[PDB]
Formats: C-alpha cells, structure tokens, sequence
C-alpha cells in the first residue's frame, strides 16, 4: 500500500516555525529519506537568524515512516500505512529540570514529497539553562522509541528519553511523550507493542554560513524478533 510509496528514494522538506520563552524562530529543511536501509540525511537552516536553542534539542521534532521494518514486522508499521495522506503528530517534551516543547505537526506526501511541517512552542525554560544557555554537546546518541497501539484513537502511542550530553559534563534528560494519529479516513495499522532503534549523526556545511544542522539518521524496527538487521546491541 502506502509501503509502495517508500520502495525507493524520497525526497523530503520540513518546515519548522517556533517559540521558546518567547523567541521566535523559523527553519527549514531538506533532504532524501529511505526506508529500505531505514536511512534519512537531512540539512536544517534557520531563517531567523541564530538558533535561540540548540540544534541538537530539536533532532526528533523535525519523519519516522522512514523507519526500515523487517518484512515479518510489517503489519507494524503504522507510518506508512497512514499514508499518502499522512498523520499528526503531537508531542510534548519535558526537559528535565527545565522548560517544555509542545508540538504539533503534520506528516504526509505533497507531490513526490514527503513533508514534515511543524508547530512548536516552548516554556518555561531557564533563561541559563542547558538549552537557553547552550550548553549541549554537538552530538547525538541512540535511543529506543517505544511504540504502542492507541486502539481508542487509532493511531499510537509513542514514548521515549532523549539523552543530551551536556557540554559541563553530564546529560540533560528529555522526555518525549508522543501521539500518532491518522490524516486520512482510510484504515490503518495499528501494531503490537514494538520499538525502533534510532541513531543520529549531526554535523555541518563546511560552505554554509547560515545557523544549520546536517542530520544523517538511521531507524530499525525491533522488539518482537531478533534480526541481525538490528541497529544496535
């Protein structure tokens, strides 16, 4: 079905306009995703000027139908079935000992391409703290995204930690309480308990002057059956 549409190379656009605390920011961004390696590459760039948050804060906010499932695990994947017409995807991300981001955003194909736009609006958050006062590392770690059916509102739940280096020393926990919901009227598949396992590169363009981000990103679904396909382990 919709899995047809991720047989090959995707072109992908995302499109971000927050608030945090009050700043106002804008970015956009580019690239190719491939569910088939369950591979995304991605650049960011911020419209507004320089990001009044760090970049890494805002890896899962900006397309996890780029996910690769196992042919056994398939009827799992809710991502793609959800879609040529998409979902919503909602989330609120707790900052420990800090402020929130609440978004919400949109995920379906407009054209040939796979768009991601999003909402977001963050508070509460300490004027020095880790992500207002920039204090992360410029990396990225691997994490398990849990997923779990919402049978009463036919999509999913999804719930996971982020684990922030922080440049002083330890790491700034994160919270992602997330919600999947479909676009379209169509039937969808709502999976059994699963998880996928995500790893993410970050990084920069040598010739690019603006505040960005290069993201190189892979996901495997796991959980039910051990493959040897598996990320991580």
């Amino acid at each position: 079905k919709g899995e047809e549409l991720f047989t090959g190379v995707v072109p992908i656009l995302v499109e971000l306009d927050g608030d945090v605390n009050g700043h106002k920011f804008s970015v956009s961004g580019e690239g190719e995703g491939d569910a088939t390696y369950g591979k995304l590459t991605l650049k960011f760039i911020s419209t507004t000027g320089k990001l009044p948050v760090p970049w890494p804060t805002l890896v899962t906010t900006f397309v996890q139908c780029f996910s690769r499932y196992p042919d056994h695990m398939k009827r799992h994947d809710f991502f793609k079935s959800a879609m040529p017409e998409g979902y919503v995807q909602e989330r609120t991300i707790f900052f420990k000992d800090d402020g929130n981001y609440k978004t919400r955003a949109e995920v379906k194909f407009e054209g040939d391409t796979l768009v991601n736009r999003i909402e977001l609006k963050g508070i509460d958050f300490k004027e020095d703290g880790n992500i207002l006062g920039h204090k992360l590392e410029y990396n990225y770690n691997c994490h398990n995204v849990y997923i779990m059916a919402d049978k009463q509102k036919n999509g999913i739940k999804v719930n996971f930690k982020i684990r922030h280096n922080i440049e002083d020393g330890s790491v700034q926990l994160a919270d992602h309480y997330q919600q999947n919901t479909p676009i379209g009227d169509g039937p969808v598949l709502l999976p059994d308990n699963h998880y996928l396992k995500t790893c993410s590169a970050l990084s920069k363009d040598p010739n690019e002057k603006r505040d960005h981000m290069v993201l190189l990103e892979r996901v495997t679904a796991a959980g039910i059956t051990h493959g040897m396909d598996e990320l991580y382990k």
